[PDB]
């Protein structure tokens, strides 16, 4: 019997765990400490959540270590670990309306989007990785033979062991699922730290691990602060790998802590300032649709959002006019209402950052075409924003907004290399995109863009089977695809002589 | 015209460059600073070598950046890059005696061993990776289709860009080759820092890159200190990846420096304390031969050296008697003489460390069965040493010697799990081995050993196709094999909608 | 509604379809022609089954073609084809008792075995292959560039189109499942011809595909003769691939027919005469247990059955004595009775072959230690048989029995090559095995055995992730594992210049 | 010494072996039978060549079988097999002018083209496959464990054994190289039958294998007839695999022969009627350059030649005018003149067929815009030909000419699916291309074309790393690329219990 916060909302009765999940049980933090999680649609407290302390991290890690070394998870067939993860995907899908409603409450995700992406992609992620379990394979390798003797050399793919996963607040359940699905399919056990401001879908996900029959200790979830709980995961001597998504600064600090403790493996998905180049020979009405989606999707709280749009000179004014016409049709609203297509920002501090960003944009001289302000209504809503006449030296040409602000620069007709050079002049390299009907330009621009993902005539088209990760200061290592498994496996080489 | 230090020795004329190699030219360091390199066979100065400073590191990085971004290396076909690397392997083979002779003078490597391993394995490495260049392939991925439209997703494998490689002194040419062949096969450019005490085969290799036609800037070599040159390569904003082999403490510091500068990728091959478990049912004579080799190969200055031997109770005394008989047969002496099979230690400070190490083993209670001291002859020779009665809590049971010191413990007849536990009780996890004629026990032990390489009925059997790298605090990432390439490549995902 | 033959048996009410399955529906054959299917436990008629004619085949091929070119199967995402195959496996699981009872009636499979293998391995096969759908990937390849232009080259893995699958009677549902799971996972559609004597689980399977939602025409099932229905599948100009398992002679004829019609692709899994070599140093009691299993599993009706046991001279007589003891404990009976462990032979003509085989064995001089005859009871039961003093020139040392007949030769102590030579002196090369505790012997024998599969210290250990197929006259191509997908996919190379 | 036909030509003194090559030696055929090989530039006899008989094929197969089972080729490391194949490529490069001269004389290949393609690509093929030898790798597979025991499953890639290679006359040395490089890289030995009409570069290549140190018997070459030598190779009980390139009818009879002997493996590269679709938004002058090359390259004797061009209605007439302007600039003449761009057809009977083919195209109503006839000059030159007003039911719209005959049809502006239907209405499926600047068309067209290779905005762009092979009646299996290796390897599954 679990304690729940019960809430009747969206024609459902939600049952939300709110405690730490350690060793297959929900338990209070040390000294029963708690904190409040806030609903961004009206500013209210949703409920109190356990606030993990250092001694709770140590309990979670111990539980994970025990589950890995002596529990069932380390003894079952790869195929049977697969069945458990498939079953976990079924359980999530049976609770999909509920998880999507929690995410609407906790994170501001518009409900219909949350059902299809926040939740629907997490379910795809578990199913996808469940199918890898018994298809992760090593090699047999034709090495030189120590004649007159013989040699056989093979590699075995083994789990790393206990991992810690630290994730951000923009897609709480989906980021959790990206990393956890690959981590568990590889045979590891895990301690997860959701972002403090968005713990609830993680804790409900935890309960679902019980329903799916995941052995106790395999998954542990610790709502709590980065500087305390995240830091202790990075320093812990029994943790063998950290997977991190979040900002560049915090990723530097996590990589440093992995170094100074036990050289634990790390992967990092860090910030972006992703460019989208739109040529005059593109399909203009699709460029406007996909151009808006690259900025406004998920209220701009999107790791791969296009952070600059470069638009060729001859279509630039017509492009801005069409975007303004579509912007005006967007419906801002409570994320639980069916007609809503733009929900609130995730939390108050982030809303404050966005207001300040756009003041700085106006102050340094860009043209504010629309938006820029907090919407007058309760909660933390931000008006979709369009800036034009952005120049390369401006702050908003360099800094990632993580909000629904479209930042447009022009480039001269016929220029390809000059616009590439401005798109690549950033220390980030997470994503990028190009719109053009011309196959030669599309192939040449996708070769020259210095980013982990290049979208061509589309944007935001991620897929559980297509690896996602950045270059340069956006980090290294992939989530999704077969590539994500290599972060959670190690290779043992075995060489016989006979 | 290159300046050389010329020397008649070993039936050849050595022509040794002694300057920095930057942008395809040998140059003095800033201020013409220099340092001496010392011949371990007699303590004498071989010659003066330029001493790279921070502004030389900057010069080497800029030439590597320019060779990558604009020079011919970044434009030729992958297949033509492979031709240039095969040609470099051919030029190395044409100079094989001269390379091996330099290695005997600079590092103390016995000549006949340097010919077959230091040099011979380097040549194999470049020919192996040269064959990879036009076989490195990305993927096409069956993603979900945004109906009524279609999607095509592919991955491209691309070079990471400028790399820094920092290597230890135990196999100067071979460690450089392992990392540099995989780095260059992937299409990168590189700045290499050899261990300060062993620069000379690296600078001769630099000269061979000119004879092979490798474009200027692709390879840059900076003899100099880790605390100055290595440090600046780890800090540099234009270096994108660091490959490192060396001690655990230095690899922690490098990883930390990668994090605090620009999140550069990093691979680490670090210390080891590798266990070799010898069961009573092995072929005993062969266990002696291979057990000696696991300790004494290359005067024990060998990353995968067995740091402990566990010998089953009922064969322990007979194994120790036969080892002592074979150690009496070893011929210690000048590495250029054909009968030598035990050359000097690499440099004086390391000889001192081994003298102290064996003092500590004696002090804490282990039985010194032979050796323990400097050999009374010029240069830095150390006696092949055997300790018995070693107990798990002893410093010599935990610390890596990196010298020709065989460290023997017993284990009870029919124990398997108990000896495994003792073999695994270390934060290292680089290599390991088991001798047994019993198939079940061999397979089971290899599963249970927590190390990146497990040898079965052999030892030291590395191969350019077989990935090599450690677990836990021995680091991460592979050298050799196809797996090595992944440290030097990045993956770009490209998604079209049409 | 579907017509069923209803049968109360094994505490279930079986509902068995008995018509052709074409285009999503059960229909009579042309002219309403039918034939009887025979219960091997008593010789009685289970029921009448539609007897496909040429016009039926053409219809089935037409429906498969339309389903591939225009139907839903050809349009859905690979991921959603995978979900359908996993739902199919779930539905087979919900009917596992029923399927295993049908297979007990139709093929004489002992019910407890059929539940674990015939049916339980079928379910594993569909789940394994379902996971492959969205993980089948092509390549991007670094070809030479047509400077000053660029080139991109990729490969796409596509379905081959309409396939025909012709299977034997020994594991009717499991052989169907092996091939169909890989065929459908690769995106193809299929016409399946079960062995005429065992149509019933295939027909039941057909019904299950309707329950699982597989689009109509993707799976079509035609009970009927090889010489008529199988032959027309091999000749048909719209079938693009045949997958075949059965005898070598029919395999040759199907290959020839593929060639003369439209060069359709073909895979073949043909006979075997698989040797098992048992050395004096093996675990003897285990060798008896696994040696018994290698011959008598599934009444000897087992493609991978060891057809010759070679037993080292010093343990031969004691091996034979222990085999006779275990043979005497076998309970021969009705496959529905729980204590049975040896069921009847599949059909009468096969029983006659086995009687003639053992007559020839006795005639040519082998020693008959037990069995050799039809058991005195209704049905087609065959007494488990052991022959010793088998010499390499004897018919029964060359020809595959497919029956519960253990065929034993000696080899001299210490011989390894000489027994390899005898074990390899056959035109077949399907499976093989070796029992020995010696690692060096096991690795060497497994290198020298000329067979698709080598078991070491076990036998009959097939796995749905492990590819299974023959060398020489046992055919080519694999079922099971990633390799099986290659028979059902084609590779298209796309090369752009830009 | 080897007997040569000596000929002073092209500034060289060619030395051409003319005998059978069996077991490392040039020998006369049985009864000293010989036949003439004919220079197509003037109809003269070049020399007499041995004419292999049945007993000569048996000798070559015996020598290939001994070389594989007992000789050095079966025992050396995979890496050292690769060094010998890279040494063979170097010897071919040292003789490249003499090989290209022999191909100009024997096959009519224009010398400058024979240097870069017939010869230059053969050299790239041996270098590329030489790099695969020590990178062919098997797998280790996470099967279910037979608890309380453990299982290890691995696969080994092994050579198939003795192979027969049967090749056509259009690129004598290059088709030999494509199949032989991959066959030998995988470890096999081979008997090669070159086209009877073009034996000479094959025999010169056999002599190069001696200079490269390939062990005697690993390569055997038997000039003579398909129906005698080729037939006996396909029937031979010790040949395990046939690699064939040529016409559909012969490929069907070969596959039937493999089936009726010993189920040997077979790969088949058969005819083509490859379509090239030129849209109105292409780059027109390039389309004309590439369109011309798609047909006329190597005098149309080119397995991937475009056999139909479809040109969108609004550019058709301008396309044809530009074609005729280009064809008028083609210089026809002796293949040694360095301005020749159009050499003679390969032999007399093929020229005759081209004359009949064109008479037939005029007769059925197509418009002859130029050519259609033998050029009046000694030898077998055929005039470059252009047909317009070709309709889908015509013989020349269905049958492959294999000659320099451009076959053009219009298709309607804006149709895409309709021209695709017509491009796909053939039982061939070897190659195809599309010229268009529009990315959406190029991608959609490449997905819908039913051909093993699709070129986009280029043609004839084959590459040793990019697999090449047909669909439908164009056969199956690939040459080139990693995929070619799989035709020449078998997979052994080895499964342990411990
Ligand atoms: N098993 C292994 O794979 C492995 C390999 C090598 C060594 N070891 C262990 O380490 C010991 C060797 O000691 P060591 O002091 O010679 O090795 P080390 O300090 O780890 O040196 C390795 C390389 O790192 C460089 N380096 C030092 N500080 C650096 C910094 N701050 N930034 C960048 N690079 C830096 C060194 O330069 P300098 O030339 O100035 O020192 C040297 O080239 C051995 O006794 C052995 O136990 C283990």
């Amino acid at each position: 019997v679990i304690n729940y916060v019960e809430k009747a909302v969206n024609k459902l009765t939600l049952q939300m765990p709110y405690q730490l999940f350690i060793g297959g049980e929900f338990v209070d933090a040390e000294g029963s400490k708690t904190y409040n999680t806030i609903n961004p649609t009206d500013g209210s407290v949703i409920c109190q959540v356990s606030l993990a302390q250092v001694s709770d991290v140590d309990k979670a890690v111990a539980a994970a270590k025990e589950a890995f070394e002596n529990g069932l998870w380390g003894k079952i067939n790869a195929r049977d670990r697969g069945r458990l993860l498939y079953r976990l995907a079924d359980v999530m899908e049976q609770h999909q309306e509920e998880l999507a409603t929690i995410e609407a409450l906790d994170a501001g995700a518009v409900y219909t989007l949350a059902l299809k992406t926040h939740v629907g992609m997490s379910i795809q992620t578990f199913r996808y990785f469940a199918g890898w379990c018994d298809k992760i394979q090593g090699a047999t390798i034709p090495i030189n033979q120590a004649r007159p003797n013989r040699n056989l050399t093979l590699t075995k793919k083994e789990p790393v062991g206990v991992c810690g996963i630290v994730i951000p607040w923009n897609y709480p359940l989906m980021m959790l699922s990206w990393k956890t699905a690959a981590c568990l399919a590889a045979g590891n056990t895990v301690v997860i730290k959701p972002a403090q401001v968005t713990p609830l879908t993680a804790l409900k996900f935890a309960e679902l691990t019980l329903k799916a029959g995941i052995p106790k200790g395999v998954v542990n979830i610790l709502p709590g602060s980065g500087s305390l709980v995240g830091q202790r995961l990075s320093d812990h001597p029994d943790v063998r790998k950290i997977g991190f998504t979040g900002s560049t600064e915090v990723g530097k600090h996590i990589m440093k802590s992995c170094a100074l403790s036990n050289v634990k493996k790390v992967s990092l998905q860090l910030g972006g300032k992703s460019p989208l180049i739109i040529f005059a020979d593109c399909d203009l009405n699709k460029a406007v649709q996909m151009g808006m989606s690259s900025v406004f999707f998920n209220k701009g709280e999107n790791c791969i959002a296009a952070g600059r749009l470069f638009v060729e000179e001859s279509i630039h004014n017509q492009f801005v006019q069409k975007v303004v016409e579509e912007v005006e049709k967007m419906k801002i609203g409570n994320p639980l209402e069916r007609d809503t297509n733009h929900g609130p920002q995730n939390h108050e501090a982030h809303l404050r950052k966005l207001v300040e960003y756009c003041q700085r944009g106006v102050k340094e001289g860009a043209t504010l075409v629309c938006g820029g302000n907090q919407v007058p209504r309760p909660g933390f809503f931000f008006q979709p924003t369009v800036f034009t006449d952005v120049e390369d030296h401006m702050y908003i040409a360099k800094e990632e907004s993580f909000g629904p602000i479209m930042i447009i620069s022009r480039f001269a007709d016929g220029d390809v290399d000059a616009v590439l050079s401005r798109a690549n002049a950033t220390e980030f390299g997470l994503a990028s995109g190009v719109f053009t009907r011309d196959i030669n330009k599309a192939l040449y621009v996708s070769d020259k863009l210095q980013a982990g993902t290049v979208f061509i005539n589309t944007y935001n088209k991620t897929d559980v089977a297509a690896p996602f990760g950045g270059f340069k200061q956006s980090g290294f290592g992939k989530d999704l695809g077969e590539a994500a498994l290599n972060e959670y496996l190690r290779i043992k080489t075995v060489t016989f002589e006979y």
